[PDB]
């Protein structure tokens, strides 16, 4: 009544069941880890879930068990569900397949941006999404947890039904934070390489140790991307990425240069970088001081850029915390509806 293919995926398709409770009604994508299927939960109101079905492969089974354990601790600290994390509704071991059920939500903030032709979110939408992202991660950070992999693809709209205006505009900017697979408690082993390239802070690139400030850097990057529709750091190499940071944000703190094992990036305390090369000319022409990317010069825009610069502080010990970010004057622009 159950089988696996040669990769250890669960053989299944639309119409199948699990646990005499989940009825598979759609495909939501695959990965190295296994499958995600849209299911009706017949033990709820035939309510829609995303069900992640992990391969019958040791290393994926164990990675899923650690993710479940994280999701269980978040749940215990947020019973009331106030801090805007994607809801884990159930989990089970199905013949060696770890299965995790989540509340089905709408498009991720990246898919929505792509489908609007990368035309940026209006500032009031950036502000509401920023506020929820700060609120969600502040709660995790105060419970000794770092996400480590915040990116637009991991931030979901609760409903992504949009109005078309003379541009697509999402009707409701309520979001949830997903993908706790890499989340790390203060007392746990911190792996060396965290965050996706574009969202990765200097203290991770220089391997100087990381903690909650890692997520604040990622959020600064994400807010830039919501505001302009393109990524702040478009590079796949550490030495170029640090040069881009310097051109956009100012000089790297000399104590971070002194402490890094990666001395090869530096000569007499300066980044090794040939301004005259092809790559040199490209970075010169495309990576300007952060303020030069504002679209308007009214207060609301100035306030976003001031908050964003404090989220992109090189030194993680000087970087704004999310408890501080939530008091920033940028958030006075929220409606009384958004602010709760
Ligand atoms: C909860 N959820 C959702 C998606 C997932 C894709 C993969 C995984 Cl592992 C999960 Cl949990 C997903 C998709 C994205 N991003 C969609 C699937 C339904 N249509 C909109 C995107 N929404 C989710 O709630």
């Amino acid at each position: 009544s159950v089988e696996d293919d040669k990769e250890g995926h669960l053989v299944c398709r639309i119409g199948d069941w699990l646990q005499e409770r989940y009825e598979i009604v759609g495909n939501l994508g695959e990965g190295t880890f296994g499958k995600v299927v849209e299911c009706l939960d017949h033990a709820r109101g035939k309510s829609q879930v995303a069900l992640k079905i992990i391969r019958n492969v040791g290393k994926y089974r164990e990675a899923a068990r650690l993710e479940i354990n994280v999701l269980k601790k978040i749940k215990e600290k947020d019973k009331e569900n106030k801090f805007l994390c994607v809801l884990m509704s159930d989990w089970f071991n199905f013949h060696g397949h770890m299965c995790i059920a989540f509340e089905l939500l709408g498009k991720n903030t990246f898919e929505f941006l792509k489908e609007n032709n990368f035309q940026p979110y209006p500032l009031p939408h950036v502000r509401h999404m920023a506020y929820q992202l700060c609120h969600a991660l502040r709660f995790l950070h105060e419970n000794q947890l770092t996400h480590t992999d915040l990116k637009p693809e991991n931030i979901l709209f609760v409903n992504s039904e949009f109005e078309t205006l003379y541009e697509k505009s999402v009707k409701n900017t309520s979001i949830r934070v997903a993908d706790f697979g890499s989340a790390t408690f203060d007392h746990e082993h911190h792996t060396t390489i965290v965050a996706t390239r574009h969202y990765r802070p200097p203290e991770v690139i220089l391997e100087l140790g990381w903690a909650q400030p890692c997520d604040v850097w990622s959020i600064g990057c994400i807010l830039f991307e919501y505001y302009r529709g393109f990524t702040l750091f478009q590079t796949h190499e550490n030495r170029e990425h640090l040069v881009m940071m310097e051109k956009i944000l100012g000089p790297i703190p000399s104590h971070m240069i002194h402490r890094t094992r990666k001395q090869k990036y530096f000569y007499k305390g300066g980044l090794v970088w040939d301004e005259n090369s092809s790559d040199g000319r490209y970075v010169k022409e495309n990576c300007k001081p952060l303020k030069s990317y504002m679209l308007q010069d009214s207060l609301e825009h100035v306030q976003l850029f001031d908050l964003m610069r404090r989220m992109l502080e090189f030194d993680p010990a000087q970087r704004i915390t999310l408890a501080e970010a939530l008091l920033h004057p940028f958030f006075a622009g929220l409606t009384p509806e958004e602010r709760s």
